[PDB]
């Protein structure tokens, strides 16, 4: 009955989506989590543990010579990369493997005093692949979950990874794999039946050496009463009436964190041929892009970012209008959520994510009786359950532009009709439905 | 008494400055303008000479690899960059060299069935150094003046040239040579003192290898009515909605080529170091940056817009707000009458180049003031403008934090100072106007004795 959580970073005591959804779980029946606390250099203090009622918050620090090899290197450069569908930037180097498992390793050893033969179990993202296996070495028998908040990626992607089958081999260690998107999780049952042989019952049951498991698709959603809450109050008063010095302009609205997968210089030429092909909407729109930084693996990203807000700028800016208003500060979330509201178009075109809260957030955040428009990558997780937006393919940069004016020129009343939709997607599948499904098929497993 | 004029190009049917004085020099006697015509190809086919009245415009064009060696490569990759302070940009090789000596002479074939034994010879800029001593080994013995344009380098740059000494040797086959500056003028005699014995007399009279030469200073002007008559013209219709909406707002405003002499990175890191240092500015002031298209795509000068538009976005990404972009940068072209609106209602018009001749920008910017009302210029010191415009803000564009300041200083002037500013400037650039600038020339070109 009771929880143990374990995640690559805890949270002190809402503010974001995963950690309601933790913080919900651990509440319906106790329980303890055990997570990396964010500080370097010094390893061997105690367990950090604070204590609050129902939940006990368990951290540890790291040393940056495993923090290096474990997160930045394995995991970070060679896990993320790969799952994204970017083997061009794989850095595999064999130290980094042996520290990602030894990092593994460590965590496992910190955990198993504070652990119960009755809990159950709940993993979270790549960081922590082998955590399952590692427990099991030590005697843990407890049913375990493991959940990836990233894409899975196709076998003939994934078995270029050195060390694909170690990683297999680690995964079938947990009796329950969650996953955000069914892709994601046919995905894994490929490179698995590829390695070995697989039976599978009903859909979701299925042994590989001997062991047995479970997969399930669980999409990660927001709580969207909290998201309509902040959207609706007022603004800043400096920014209480841009919103009134923009009465004539159309916003175009996009937030993200720099990474290869978002295709922000791809959504940028999406701009771009939006303002060669559709010359109707100089002077009458904008497109904002919020992008704050936060690692020199993501500055060369920066750096193309700002070469095209420049370019893009200085071919179709006018002495009194600027097409791309492009910025790399740390806005607050409350203060994001209202910008939500205000813009007449979302833009959420990654090209690989395994889902995307922000395409949530902008249609919890919409007035519903004068909603804005979602325009949507199908490589997003997010369009397996937001059908009613428009779709598009990044690839195509006039396919995006010309769902940029097809959502700059929407009805009212298709507006509605297609965020009213989406938002009962997102009502009925909400954070705290999310954890349900997983602790509810967590604890049905046998051990 | 007649006047030939030869430079790289020539304008066959004012929009301008320096066409403004070589033609109102031209119209006072009559003459022969001669220069390429802008084209490659067909370079054997007979010279196009166009007539109206006392003048005869006349164009040649040259051979794709003549336009390569002498022009893309001696003149604007070896002469341009050492004479701009800039050895590490100086592409230095032989056949270039040969091409610039080739084409010179070629042109010095052409022009010579066309002149008379009385003419006055004006060359201007420096693709034609060598052109006086082309024309002396054919005897030519008339009158020959040379005006450049850019600045002469101090000898420990220019004596880096492979050919420096050779290129002053022919500089001194000129019987006057006229110079934007003061400074340039004594940079050249340092040059020549360097390599030979030279000899002075008042001030400006001159012997090397026993060749007579005067030099003299002629800053080039502008003709200021026609300027103040285009800004003070009604805009366009959607550039007249948009006074409209830039009330409150202080524009700072610069128009440049993209080239390096111009510093337009280190113009930009100064606009940000008034965003970082004067933050009661945010919001209520805006930087504007026009840097045309270049019809040369010179592949040197797109390393600069590359780097331009990575500094305008990431100035605008840690600066801008949500209803507030810091830097405007268009890479567009607007038109000359337009420019001169644009200048009337800037409050601040910035020119700091690293190193130039003169520029007309500053001198265009002043004279296209409301002088009533008028705005506020910041010069660099290293323009040949700032020998004359002193009552500018001068500013050495390295010191970053100095420009910010004068920018600072420039928003915030009271109307009487800028008046006051305005009004000794402007007196400056009437004074020595475009007219004024080709009379002196000429009539010491004239006053020359054979």
């Amino acid at each position: 009955s009771r929880l143990v959580v374990v995640s690559n970073r805890i949270a002190p005591p809402s503010a974001g989506g995963l950690a309601v959804g933790i913080l919900g779980a651990l509440k319906a029946a106790g329980g303890l989590w055990f997570g990396w606390s964010g500080e370097t250099g010094n390893e061997d203090q105690p367990l950090k543990k604070v204590k609050k009622g129902n939940i006990t918050w368990a951290s540890f620090n790291l040393s940056e010579q495993d923090l290096d090899e474990y997160y930045n290197q394995f995991s970070n450069a060679v896990l993320w990369p790969a799952f994204h569908y970017r083997l061009d930037l794989v850095q595999f180097q064999r130290p980094a493997w042996d520290g990602y498992l030894r990092v593994n390793a460590l965590l496992a050893d910190k955990l198993l005093p504070l652990l119960q033969d009755d809990d159950i179990i709940w993993i979270h993202d790549y960081h922590l692949l082998p955590f399952a296996h590692e427990l099991r070495k030590r005697g843990v028998n407890n049913r375990i979950g493991f959940f990836l908040h990233i894409p899975f990626p196709t076998p003939e992607i994934f078995n270029a990874l050195p060390t694909y089958d170690t990683l297999l081999e680690q995964l079938c260690d947990y009796d329950l794999l969650g996953f955000q998107t069914e892709n994601d999780r046919l995905a894994f049952l490929d490179c698995l039946s590829n390695l070995t042989r697989v039976t599978t019952r009903s859909a979701k049951s299925h042994t590989a050496w001997g062991k047995a498991f479970r997969t399930e698709v669980y999409p990660i959603g927001i709580e969207p009463k909290e998201i309509a809450k902040q959207a609706a109050g007022p603004l800043p008063p400096k920014l209480a009436q841009l919103k009134a010095e923009l009465k004539n302009v159309q916003n175009i609205f996009s937030v993200e964190r720099l990474d290869y997968s978002k295709g922000l210089p791809e959504r940028f030429l999406a701009y771009e041929a939006l303002l060669e092909k559709y010359p109707q909407h100089h002077g009458k729109i904008r497109y904002t892009q919020i992008a704050p930084t936060s690692v020199q693996a993501y500055q060369d990203i920066r750096h193309q970012l700002e070469n095209e807000a420049g370019r893009i700028n200085g071919k179709y800016g006018q002495l009194g209008w600027t097409p791309l208003y492009y910025l790399n500060q740390h806005f607050d979330r409350k203060l994001l959520m209202k910008i939500f509201r205000y813009s007449d178009v979302g833009l959420v075109t990654p090209l690989r994510d395994g889902m995307n809260l922000v395409a949530k957030e902008y249609v919890a955040a919409q007035d519903p009786a004068n909603p804005g428009v979602l325009v949507l990558s199908q490589f997003a997780g997010a369009a397996n359950e937001l059908t009613s937006a428009l779709i598009v393919n990044p690839y195509d940069r006039d396919e995006v532009a010309a769902a940029l004016d097809r959502a700059l020129t929407m009805s009212l009343a298709e507006r509605i009709s297609r965020h009213a939709e989406m938002l009962d997607v997102i009502v009925k599948n909400d954070i705290n439905h999310w954890q349900e499904c997983f602790i509810s098929d967590l604890k049905q497993i046998v051990p």
